[PDB]
């Protein structure tokens, strides 16, 4: 059956557990949506699998091999099942070969934006929250099972490439180059970045947190707006900050991909999509605190949204007062601006929630009450078990008010209820 998620029931496949994608995608023509694809699924399960059920939406499968064997397959509206010869069983993995050629669809719901596979301007590339990662890549579209991917990306010698993961090498063939990228620890297929076009790589010095290595480079694609910048030295400050906040930053590199184009960012792992009409400090920060809330810590229900978007929301608050402001007074205006509109319990019930006003800040606001509740140290503590707790395991709201409770004690758990719960909007969270 599908993952069973309650705001889109249909995505995945219930028990499946992609560990990786091995994917080499070619793209003709960038700015244009046809492309091919060759991709090995490495995969496990939680439970018996007779069949490997993935989510497709556009492209059509030509051949389907299963350890290396002819495998049955039919690929339907929205899916490609494979009947496997004997069943996938927990503790097993197996190979799954997918050959696919076509043009990516972007999935529906006029959410704030129409997530797959983007074409505009020469550009070709991912934005695919919450669910458009399917439009390229025969996957198992849904954050409870994150996967780490290696891609390899043949364009025209006149463009270039880049998706998540460390650059490895890059070959050129009868007019073609292929690059390759490595992508090392397992985050959401929404994660997984791909950008083709004319860009430029930029390298920046390694920043060190500790005995942790970070590499920098930053994407500059053609035809940037005056003034689309990322200042010197901004994102090691800004690792540092988080770093010390949340743990250890969850990947090897870190780095903007700057577009010429206007939408919102995206969080893709080890390189945020970043548009220019996005590129702010605080969404610069926002991506950022992404790479562990809802990369690293990804969400076992899409109804959980606020537990990617109030934490990463808060993380601007946390660095504002790194940078000498006043975190009071910026919770001061996120409440008078959710006053004004409607509020609802943190879980949400239906699409058009998972992405509005009370995700974002009355799920930060719920951060609030808890910090000021607890203290900052014992507040920071959590933050660091929070991410180590649910690390390789999807988190749920239920599951964080148990591990409140657990970590900070039942009257934390209950100061976090009342931001949890209920449909009004609690009084502004205030220093006893
Ligand atoms: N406007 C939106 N709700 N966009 C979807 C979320 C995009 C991205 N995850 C972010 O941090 O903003
Ligand atoms: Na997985
Ligand atoms: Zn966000």
């Amino acid at each position: 059956q599908s993952v069973g998620d309650s705001i889109f029931p249909s995505l995945g496949q219930r028990g499946l557990d992609v560990q990786h994608y091995d994917l080499h995608l070619t793209v003709p023509r960038p700015g244009e949506p046809h492309l091919s694809g060759d991709v090995t699924l490495t995969v496990g399960a939680r439970e018996p699998l007779s069949r490997i059920v993935l989510d497709l939406l556009g492209p059509r499968v030509s051949a389907a091999q299963w350890n290396g064997q002819r495998v049955r397959w039919v690929q339907t509206a929205q899916k490609v099942e494979v009947t496997l010869p004997r069943p996938l069983r927990p503790g097993e993995t197996g190979r799954l070969r997918l050959i696919y050629a076509g043009t990516p669809e972007l999935s529906g719901d006029p959410l704030p934006i129409r997530p797959g596979w983007q074409n505009e301007a020469g550009l070709s590339y991912s934005l695919s929250e919450p669910h458009g990662t399917r439009g390229f890549l025969p996957c198992n579209d849904h954050p409870s099972d994150p996967a780490t991917f290696t891609v390899r990306v043949t364009v025209p010698a006149s463009a270039s490439a880049a998706a998540s993961g460390l650059f490895t090498t890059q070959t050129e063939r009868n007019g073609l180059k292929t690059l390759t990228f490595t992508q090392r620890v397992p985050v959401p297929t929404y994660a997984l970045g791909l950008i083709v076009g004319p860009l430029e790589r930029r390298t920046a010095p390694d920043v060190q947190l500790g005995t942790q290595t970070v590499h920098r480079r930053d994407i500059y694609a053609a035809g940037l707006p005056a003034g689309t910048t990322v200042p010197e030295g901004e994102t090691a400050r800004m690792l540092r900050v988080l770093s010390d906040w949340f743990g250890p930053y969850p990947d090897e590199v870190y780095g903007v991909a700057l577009l010429p184009v206007r939408q919102l960012a995206l969080e893709t792992a080890g390189l945020t999509t970043m548009p220019a009409t996005s590129n702010r400090e605080r969404v610069r920060l926002h991506a950022l605190a992404h790479q562990w809330f809802g990369d690293q810590v990804t969400l076992a229900d899409w109804a959980d949204t606020w537990l990617s978007e109030g934490f990463a929301t808060y993380a601007e608050l946390l660095w504002a007062e790194s940078q000498g402001e006043d975190g009071q007074a910026m919770a001061a205006d996120w409440y008078a601006r959710l006053s004004v509109l409607p509020s609802r319990p943190l879980r949400a019930t239906r699409e058009e929630e998972i992405f509005d006003a009370s995700a974002y800040f009355r799920g930060a606001l719920a951060l609030h009450a808890l910090r000021l509740k607890v203290g900052d140290a014992a507040f920071g503590q959590f933050l660091h078990s929070y991410v180590k707790t649910f690390t390789g395991r999807p988190v749920s709201t239920t599951a964080l008010l148990t591990l409140v409770k657990t970590q900070l004690g039942a009257e934390a758990e209950q100061t976090l209820r009342v931001w949890v719960e209920g449909r009004t909007l609690p009084p502004l969270p205030e220093p006893v």
